[PDB]
């Protein structure tokens, strides 16, 4: 009891301990480098499609972002922190991949606190949840066969040199869509891409989205 | 008169010794888990949309919860017992609606009460829009919404949710809204999701209304 | 003639870093230190009312004021400076909220206050509000009528308490050529008592009878 | 070369140093002049009596603790600085009905004079009742700008001309401007003995043949 | 080794950054040429009852700057780096006819190399004047906007595109309207206020409903 009371206030010492090392011996991450590059998982998580306006041809998502990484900047051992295996932490404190929709026609809006969760591995845990309109054709949504749209997901300003992005399924996660959405989700897919651009040498890397959707009935 | 300069200083210096020569709680853990207790006050069904099924509420917020490293003996400062404070000086909960459609609006000053056992009481007022469908809201039987709320990051080995009651407060619902409130709950849920190892905690608010005639 | 103006700018800097360094910002009142905040309303303009959703949309001045002793100064200390013009952000402001807004707030105007020696000030925030209104009638005679309530959210009436200087809210700049006309607009202090709270809060309930201009 | 090291060292005695200007006051009164360049009326609202205006509003005001000598900072005339960095006047649209949009990059023009520009690009909602604009006589409206919380013996306006600038009106725009005129004005009201100032824009337009 | 890297950067960024005051903007004396380039993602809206349309972009920003170059061998052959664009000065180029403040849609990260040139490019959505008469004909309709520095005249920032023609090879295949033609053209002159050359470019666009 006030054995165990004292084990409390001990383990946030050791947690502010430990954020103090990281946070400050080798600063922040200066992002990645092809001599070290990062590798981004990404998977998507869909809730629902909110609006699909044929007059603008745009479509309005809510999803959850999942994102992963590793960072040898961030690695500790628990044996020197009272076995603190992970912390959460406001993700302002680390550095976050730049990771946007190539095809989005408004700013995202974040649904979700901005806030990750760091393991000793060095791994970093971060899913937004958000809002994002994108260009989309919904033509054939009131019909059987349903409508299909696309859109790119990748870094903003690194190529497939600096970063390398992986999807662990190509099935994106359907297991919250709202089941009263106006849409049905006929199919939904993530799928890793490599091109070229002519101009450049270097790869471009993206996870494409495409989802095929009708009115519900 | 010189009375009211001393409780000042001593409320300065209280929350000077609390924020300033000690660290901001760095949240729960497993080995510090924390308790948050969560009552709904619902004041307005303000817009109920069809076309996107999004429905839009007002509501009031209530958040509880109580820390050692907030605590002080009143006799060390002047007898203070509480005071107000910035919510941006003090640790709160990441709670959020698991179905909200838009960024939640809020609608009340950010400040919460700290008491001297610790315990925090901070309830924000809020716009939500989140997905629901208004299908039969214009019937004798109404629509039937619901909504979860939780921590976005904390499972419940290191937050876990409570409610004071299962009944909604609607003492205060507007009654001249659009919509009439039929019944309104608010109940503490443990459910297992595929991604997370640990099963997660949330307040299920689930409102039955119609349009009011 | 020159050096005169250099003078009193450095006395207002140093009134100033006086006041807002040589002690903290006021915490805020107390059951010990209580402060009577006193509000006035200047209503603009009712711009929308959706019937749809039963929201009305005002844009209106509130003038707040109230009175610290840590704010007081002496004049001649200070080249007889008896006041002068600050940020909102530099100093201690009250939490006036509407309980029955239906969205945040939109501020209008520079937010800046006027500080006085004798601890006093004021400020007058420009405010497009949206609240809770059921404009039915708005097409009649008798018109409609809505109400909402201003007050502290999280101060009781025992840390503050709200005052006007007439119950009458101040028309004289209605905009006269507005969708709607206004057949009378009140401002009186209630004394509230709520089933969530076991102290009173104190309010100002703003009533507004208007109807559609023909 | 060293030119750089010269804007550098006069921002920093300007600002960094310099114990950088409160405000005006009674005591040290300050003229603001002011100009609008009316670029298009974009919308005008029946069912709520709101226009929206899309304007450049043109403000110059000076001060001594902002002179210096050219050839003391190698020979610089002028800089550019956010307009955060400096003091700004306090001047608002009194009937507006919606926070203003800023439009253009936040950034004043300085001259070693003491002499401020800036020039905020801006879409504002008024309250104006459009009746008659699709007439030939057209809708009439007027909004008053001026400062908040300064009365005409801390911050004086001026014009300098009360012509509304339209050489950059939208030439296929709904509507067309039959006049616009922006007219200094003191005030004297009656709770108060001060007098106050305010610059008044009236706009006399309608819709496009 | 591979901590090495990580290192030098975190170094050079520092030398740039912190004994290297950043370029306190350009001047009649040091004027800067900032290059310019369009690529037209898509005409999202056209409203005829305000006559404003909305465009998202991508906005190639490129600039030169001897206070940011560096030798890449000592630094251990680090040619280039992405850094916050608020750590840097960029020009504060806008449309000139703008109807809402513009939404930008990717992050605000900008691409420094050695030879001291910057690149940045800020995708956006842009409401602006335009009158959509015509967008249902064969001929379509035609709108232009002008970009270009607020507070800089011609003589601190010159302006110059790489090409005449907008890159329309990202253009949104289904979208609501098809592009007859793009192009962005630099643009001299005086006006009547002022005494200073000014600079712009002027991006024009004829486009119709699509068939
Ligand atoms: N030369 C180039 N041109 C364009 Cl028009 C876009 C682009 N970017 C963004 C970018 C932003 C800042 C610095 N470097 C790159 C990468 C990109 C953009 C769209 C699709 N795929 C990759 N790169
Ligand atoms: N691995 C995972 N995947 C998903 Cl797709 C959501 C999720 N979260 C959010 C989260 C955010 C940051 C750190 N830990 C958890 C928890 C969650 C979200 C929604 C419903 N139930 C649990 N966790
Ligand atoms: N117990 C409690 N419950 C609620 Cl649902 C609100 C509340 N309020 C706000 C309020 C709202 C409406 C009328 N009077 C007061 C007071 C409060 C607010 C924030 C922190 N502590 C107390 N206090
Ligand atoms: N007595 C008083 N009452 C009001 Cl309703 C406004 C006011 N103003 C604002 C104003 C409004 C219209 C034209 N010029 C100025 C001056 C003011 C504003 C804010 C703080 N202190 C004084 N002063
Ligand atoms: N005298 C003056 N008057 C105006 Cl109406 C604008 C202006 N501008 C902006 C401008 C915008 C479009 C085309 N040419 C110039 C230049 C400027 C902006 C801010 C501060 N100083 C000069 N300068
Ligand atoms: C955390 O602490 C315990 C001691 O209670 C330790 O034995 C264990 O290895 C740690 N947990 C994990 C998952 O490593």
């Amino acid at each position: 009891d006030y054995k165990d009371d004292d084990d409390k206030l001990h383990s946030q010492a050791n947690l502010m301990r430990l954020k103090s090392d990281l946070f400050n011996r080798s600063p922040m991450y200066p992002g990645p480098t092809k001599d070290d590059p990062l590798t981004v998982t990404l998977g998507f998580t869909l809730q629902d499609i909110v609006k699909a306006d044929s007059s603008t041809n745009e479509v309005d998502l809510v999803y959850y972002e999942q994102q992963r990484w590793k960072l040898n900047s961030l690695m500790w051992d628990p044996n020197e922190y009272g076995n603190i295996t992970d912390f959460r932490t406001s993700a302002a404190d680390i550095w976050t991949p730049d990771i946007t929709a190539y095809s989005s026609t408004r700013p995202v809006q974040v649904l979700s606190p901005q806030i990750a969760v760091v393991t000793h591995d060095g791994s970093v845990m971060f899913i937004p949840a958000q809002r994002l309109s994108f260009m989309c054709d919904p033509t054939g949504v009131d019909s059987e066969e349903g409508a299909t749209c696309a859109v790119k997901f990748g870094s903003w300003v690194y190529s497939g040199f600096e970063i390398d992005l992986k999807t662990d399924t190509d099935q994106v996660d359907l297991s919250s869509y709202y089941a009263s959405s106006k849409y049905e989700i006929l199919s939904a897919t993530q799928t890793r891409q490599v091109q070229h651009y002519s101009c450049c040498p270097e790869p471009y890397i993206d996870v494409n989205l495409v989802v095929k959707f009708r009115e519900r009935r």
